[PDB]
């Protein structure tokens, strides 16, 4: 059959976690802000601690624990390990940008092209690792995509990763509930055009009843004003009824970072190059003390 899932599954002790505050809560359930401070380590790991008392509760987030323990790649995320308390509570990495929806929204004033299209490099990197491990997300939009620092992000939400949200699905999976590694391009493509809009909402106001005929029809996301008919272009083909026509993720790869080496040639954005966004290199970007980052943490 298929190679079996050496991964390992780390039971963390809740007498581990301090500093716990709430950094989100929603229809995906709550997240909380916390340091993760293992044995006589000598090390403070800032993390995210996800939660959705239901059985049904805990089979679901213990499906994304499975999935997200499961992957390792620098642009995607990995799980720390999960605790036993009255809920299962999954332990990620903090990524102190949050979501790069959000991020796009709010910093909109000074995000580049070359800013642009290295999260578009970087978000086809994660995707094709996906499609290596024989994953397909059946969820990527820019909500779930996080920002470690500006300069690297990485995909997360797993809950419906296998081996509703219409307006980033593919037709054949409105349709026929169809998902693909092809499917997943399609995603990404609107994962792209919500990048390229600076965080609008794909076909805004339309119900999702109406998203299956619109599509049918030929109605695709408009080309958004920075985009070149070279960037507009891949988007499109990301958006092909045929799934076997859209590029492949490591196409992407390719595409986004020929770009990237002439960001100007390909976005056009008022006031570019000129934009700065904090770097580690920057005053007050970081107790303090013994603070390392989950990526720098390995095994026990
Ligand atoms: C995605 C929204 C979530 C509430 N969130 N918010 C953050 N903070 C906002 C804060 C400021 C204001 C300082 O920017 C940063 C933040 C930091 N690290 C992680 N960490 C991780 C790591 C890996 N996976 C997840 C994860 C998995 N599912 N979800 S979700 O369901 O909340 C996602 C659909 C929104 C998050 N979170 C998640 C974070």
């Amino acid at each position: 059959g298929e190679a079996p899932n050496q991964a390992l599954l780390r039971i963390l002790k809740e007498t581990e976690f301090k500093k716990i505050k709430v950094l989100g809560s929603g229809a995906f359930g709550t997240v909380y802000k916390g340091l993760w401070i293992p044995e006589g380590e000598k090390v403070k790991i800032p993390v995210a601690i996800k939660e959705l008392t239901s059985p049904k509760a805990n089979k679901e987030i213990l499906d994304e624990a499975y999935v997200m323990a499961s992957v390792d790649n620098p642009h995607v995320c990995r799980l720390l390990g999960i605790c036993l308390t009255s809920t299962v509570q999954l332990i990620m990495q903090l990524m102190p940008f949050g979501c790069l929806l959000d991020y796009v929204r709010e910093h909109k004033d000074n995000i580049g092209s070359q800013y642009l299209l290295n999260w578009c490099v970087q978000i086809a990197k994660g995707m094709n690792y996906l499609e290596d491990r024989r994953l397909v997300h059946r969820d990527l939009a820019a909500r779930n995509v996080l920002v470690k620092t500006p300069q690297h992000v990485k995909i997360t939400d797993f809950g419906r990763a296998k081996l509703v949200p219409i307006k980033w699905m593919a037709l054949e999976s409105i349709l026929h509930r169809i998902y693909t590694h092809q499917s997943d391009v399609w995603s990404y493509g609107v994962t792209v055009w919500e990048l390229m809009t600076f965080g609008s909402k794909p076909y805004d106001g339309i119900p999702a009843s109406e998203i299956s005929s619109i599509l049918e029809k030929g109605e695709r996301l408009p080309q958004p004003p920075i985009c070149t008919i070279d960037v507009y272009m891949i988007m499109v083909k990301c958006w092909m009824i045929d799934a076997d026509s859209r590029p492949k993720f490591r196409e992407l790869i390719i595409e986004f970072s020929k770009m990237a080496r002439d960001p100007q040639r390909y976005l056009v954005i008022q006031g570019d190059e000129r934009m700065h966004l904090p770097s580690p290199t920057d005053s007050n970007f970081y107790d303090m003390d013994d603070v390392v980052d989950a990526d720098e943490y390995l095994i026990p």
